[PDB]
């Protein structure tokens, strides 16, 4: 992955170059080892000593060189996305005299031990191309064991109140606003919330969706409850309803007019995910999967490596055999008292985790790759 550190100044600065500055304010206490790299940089290319005024956060440097408190900060590209939330018109705000390129090796897919491995599903709320960043509000683990033909699906509300890890400095916000920092914030704030390693990932937001399930030949799935969404374009009745690309997104957005609210969108979407797994193992699904990779592969980002998906669609090919498929939702409070990192100033609705879910779910997840 790629990211830049820059310095930046306001956009009607007198500055134009770093030579020009004495010091500059950057969040030292927590994105030391990036900002260092840069002040060697510019040492190195302008022979120039930069004394750094320490800010909380790149959101507090921000707020300072608006409030025209210091003359110029560092931002990590990363950040910028964050500070986006509070601040939207922020790059209007500012100009960059400086700028430093960085790449982050990727972290690996992890290959199991055993006969069960865990994925990630990171949907992101966006329309348009992959690459755009948004929040990640579906997020749902799959505990897959080949040997007993089981799946568990466990979501993870969108506002769950935990520690976000990598970017999130592990402090307390919603796990959606992991999204923004990237799939790797994602993946280990979930990795260190159940206390299980993530084997792979799958990234995709609306349009991506709407691409696999026009690509499927939809979606059938058993609805519980009449409700409607998208303002009113589409409504479910009680019973089998195949689902077309825009019907299913509906299906996995509404949460508002449900009975047990986001509870039954995150049931509505682990059904939906029943569904498209048994449209991806049908015999010509299978056979047909490098189309399938093919056709979506500009709009779906995952690590699993080719070779895996190989020896995933090719044993499936010559056994058959449909998994089990449980589904389980960690359970919590909702509060709008409870602090967020990424948006100090705001009020936001978060979930405060129950306990004694976590302990539950933590279970189900260990019994399922255990084979209990
Ligand atoms: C078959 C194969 C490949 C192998 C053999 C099978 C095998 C042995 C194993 C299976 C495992 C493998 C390797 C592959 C199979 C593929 C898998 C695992 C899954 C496919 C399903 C998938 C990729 C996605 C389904 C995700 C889903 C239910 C929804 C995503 C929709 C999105 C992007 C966003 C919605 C966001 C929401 C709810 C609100 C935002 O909306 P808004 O922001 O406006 O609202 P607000 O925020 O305000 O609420
Ligand atoms: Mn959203």
């Amino acid at each position: 992955s790629e990211y830049s550190l820059s310095v930046a100044v306001l956009a009607d600065s007198e500055i134009e170059n770093v030579t020009q500055l004495t010091s500059v304010t950057a969040p030292t206490g927590t994105d030391n080892e990036n900002i260092q790299k840069l002040l060697a940089d510019i040492k190195s290319s302008q022979n120039t000593d930069l004394t750094v005024n320490q800010s909380s956060s790149y959101l507090a440097a921000y707020k300072s060189l608006i409030a025209g408190e210091t003359k110029a900060i560092v931002l990590n590209s990363v950040f910028e996305n964050i500070i986006e939330l509070e601040y939207p018109d922020y790059a209007s705000k500012i100009k960059k005299i400086y700028t430093k390129g960085f790449t982050k090796k990727v972290e690996a897919p992890k290959t199991s031990k055993n006969q069960s491995f865990n994925i990630y599903v990171s949907g992101i709320d966006t329309y348009g191309p992959i690459s755009s960043v948004s929040r990640s509000d579906v997020n749902i683990l799959m505990t897959v064991n080949r040997d007993t033909k089981k799946i568990l699906l466990t979501t993870t509300p969108a506002d769950a109140y935990v520690p976000i890890a990598d970017g999130g400095n592990n402090q307390k916000d919603k796990l959606t606003h992991a999204g923004i920092y990237g799939v790797d914030s994602s993946i280990h704030t979930l990795e260190n919330l159940y206390g299980v390693d993530i084997n792979y990932y799958v990234r995709l937001n609306f349009t991506s969706f709407l691409k696999m399930i026009d690509l499927l030949g939809g979606v059938d799935v058993h609805n519980d409850q009449e409700f409607s969404a998208l303002h009113g374009k589409f409504h479910f009745p009680v019973g089998n309803v195949h689902l077309d690309s825009e019907q299913a997104l509906g299906f996995v957005r509404e949460r508002y007019s449900l009975a047990d609210g986001d509870r039954d969108r995150g049931r509505n979407q682990q059904k939906v995910i029943v569904a498209i797994l048994q449209k991806l193992t049908s015999t010509e699904a299978l056979k047909n999967y490098s189309t399938i990779i093919n056709s979506l592969q500009d709009s779906i980002q995952t690590n699993v490596p080719l070779e895996t998906m190989i020896n995933l669609v090719n044993a499936q090919l010559e056994s058959g055999g449909n998994y089990k498929v449980n589904s389980q939702d960690l359970k919590g409070t909702g509060r709008m008292d409870l602090p967020s990192y990424a948006m100090p100033d705001s009020n936001l609705y978060v979930m405060e985790i129950d306990d004694s879910s976590l302990a539950v779910v933590k279970a189900a997840i260990q019994d399922v790759m255990e084979g209990r």
